[PDB]
Formats: structure tokens, C-alpha cells, sequence
């Protein structure tokens, strides 16, 4: 005959890989991202009488979110905020998909992949403005320590008894 | 130098992909299905030593086992009771293994291939109970609240 | 436009498979020996600035160790006490990654090669003795 897989009820997690996409950041950036669907089938009757192949269904709202999502994103959450991406990732993806039986477990971006050397740039840079902060914000610390030392160096000669209530409490 | 893999014990559990059985359920249904087996090496001298293949014969009897197995189960239970199969069928097998000194750990079938059209088949029918069910109870509940409701009302009326 | 893979903190962990070294054991055994290692990066920013290509490099100071290691260790430890020189290779590895932002958390043997048919003798002998202190065992009780 003509075989075909059986849909039935999951028991452990099937894994599906979204395919690479090309997209730009909200940021500006070109990248190439792919990710993981994490999901389960709980309803066989309505992954095979709702969509014709949820396997597919599935796989295109995945990538059309992982579209819009990089699309309303900046490099860096990319880059640094996974944890909120795959949950977020997760949130528009299982919703989308209950009509159709499915739960969406988790969904993790696999590899983003930017500009040739663009992230060796982005090391420099970053290696850069990380010092130049801890140069300002130091610097900043002192004047500051320096203002409310000559504050209390004032205090002390105009009051000469000031430091002393103080030391006959111990 | 020509060189062998040294059969070792095994810190992890070795993975086993079970060669399609194609074959008809006790129900008369014909099937395409095929199973992981988990294992571990434990006695390496023995694994060595009574088979010539131990991941030969572990793919052999594993793959008897789940023709077997299949032939005496339901379709419904393919489908709705895979774990108890799994189960059983870990059993079985890590036994048979036990000569050539093999601990199976798990085994689980995969994908189940029905013969095609007849899961949308039964889908479609599936459905059209549900629609059937729902409309039912939808009525009942309608009809029963519209009670309590004219009940809730002669309260009202009767006794201000 | 040609791109490249992006460098990020890993929040699960990667994989890398260290190639084959064929290699002498201390007990002058010839042998064909690989190794799993597992690492997050901790550090991008060390990792893509102060090496040229962080897998290349873990990968060669993986080799590199992977075949020390085992020029010091007999057979039998070899497919014995895995573990032991498993954390060994770890420790070593992990060290000379920080320089880069990469923690490695195991280091793990996977396949082992001996020369053909030496491993069906060491088998058959090994057995022989089981045979021997199961009958030194049955004439002694009763």
C-alpha cells in the first residue's frame, strides 16, 4: 500500500528545526538566524482535521515570528537576551498554534550569524567604551568623595567640637 | 595498522535505531513501525565473547521482539497505549540481551506508518462525534439554565 | 553578503567532537582515541578578541592534550578508569581555555581503537581466567 505517519498523541517531546532566515534588526542590521520548536502533539484529531500538515503549519508561523520578532528587535537582544527571545519565541508560537492541537514546550534560537567582520568590530568597540565607562564613573566616584571630604573638612574646623558628642557615646 | 572499536563499558547510554518491521496487528491492520533501543554495555568480556556482533544481535532481537509484539497488539494500542508496549518491550528485550551481557534500558517505539487515508478517515469521524456531543450538551445546558432562571423567578414573584 | 557565527553567551551547553589521535599508551599499545568536549562561553568578549578562532584553538589545545594524557596511561586505564582520565583531560582543558571566556565543563572519551584482533585475545584469555577462579571456587567449597 501507501503508508503514512501516524498523528498520534506525544509522549515525549518532538523536535522540529525552523530553517535559516534572512532578516534586519530593528537596529539595522542584516542576520541569519534559525532556532528549535520544542512541542508535543496533544489533539491528533485537530493537528490532522485543522491544518493539512501541521508539521508545516507549524514550521511556517515559526519562521513568519521569528521574522516579525527579529524585525521589532535590536542587535543586541540578539545577541544577550535569549532568554527573554526564546520566551517570547515561545509565547506568539504556542498561542498560534492550539487551534491545530499542539503544545509549544519552548522555542530556542539555534545560531545567529551577522556581517564578516562586524562582531570582531563590535569586541573592539565594546572593549573600548567598557573602560572609558570605568574611567567616567570612577572619576565621577572622587570628585564626589573629594566634594563632601571638604564638606566635612569645613564642618569640623567652623564646628571643632562636632567630632567629639559623637566619640562620647563608644 | 588496521584497528577495531575496543568494546568498553559504557559510562552513557548507547542509542539503537530498530530497522522498520512492517507488519498486520492483531486487529488485522497493516503497519509500518519502528523503535529506539537504550542500552549500555556492562559485561564486556561476555559482550565480546558470545555473539560475534552484539549490536547485530541487539538490532536482531529487537527487531523480532517488535514484530512480535506488534502482531499481538491492538491497533488502538499502537496508537492510545504505546507506553505499556514500551514497556514490555524493554522487558523482553534487555532479557534476551542478558547472555551477551547488555543492560537494555528503555525502549520506545517511534513512528507508527498506518496505510494512508485511513487516519483522516477516522479523524473526520472523530470530529463529527464531538460536533454531535457539543451540540447536545449546549442544548441541555441552555435548556436546564433557562430552568434555574424560571425557578430563580418564581422566588422573586411569589416572595418580595 | 558572507556572514559568520555570532559569538554569544551560551546559555546551553556546546559540543565539540575532538578529532582522532593516533597514539602509543605508556604500555606501548598502539590506539586510536577521541574525546567529547562540553563548553559554555562565559565571555564573548574574550573569546572573539584575544584568539583568532576560539574552536580552532580549544579544538588544537584538546588534541594536544588528549594525546599527552594517554602516552601516560596504560591500556586498562584507557578502557577502565575512564573517569579518571576523563576529569584529568577536564582540568587541564578547562585551565588553558580561560585565557578565552570558555568555561569547559567535561571532557569525555567516546570511541576507543585497539589493533585488530587484540582486544578478541585480551577477551578470550580474560574469560579463560573467570573459567579458572569459578572451579578454584567449586572445589574449594564443596
Amino acid at each position: 500500500m501507501i503508508f503514512e505517519k501516524a498523528v498520534i498523541v506525544d509522549l515525549r517531546t518532538q523536535v522540529l528545526d525552523v530553517p535559516v532566515q534572512e532578516t534586519i534588526t530593528k537596529d539595522n542590521v542584516p542576520v541569519r538566524v534559525n532556532a528549535v520548536v520544542y512541542f508535543r502533539v496533544v489533539d491528533p484529531v485537530k493537528a490532522v482535521t485543522q491544518v493539512k500538515n501541521y508539521i508545516m503549519a507549524t514550521s511556517q508561523i515559526s519562521q513568519t515570528t521569528l521574522r516579525s520578532v527579529i524585525g521589532q528587535a535590536h542587535l543586541d537582544e540578539l545577541l544577550s537576551e535569549r532568554d527573554k527571545l526564546n520566551m517570547q519565541l515561545q509565547r506568539i508560537i504556542d498561542e498560534a498554534t492550539d487551534p491545530w492541537g499542539i503544545k509549544v514546550t519552548a522555542v530556542e534560537i539555534k545560531d545567529v550569524e551577522l556581517p564578516a567582520g562586524m562582531q570582531k568590530a563590535m569586541a573592539r568597540q565594546a572593549e573600548a567604551e567598557r573602560e572609558r565607562r570605568a574611567r567616567i564613573t570612577l572619576a565621577e566616584a572622587e570628585r564626589q568623595a573629594a566634594e563632601k571630604l571638604r564638606e566635612a573638612a569645613e564642618i569640623i574646623s567652623e564646628h571643632p567640637m562636632a567630632l567629639q558628642l559623637r566619640t562620647l557615646q563608644t
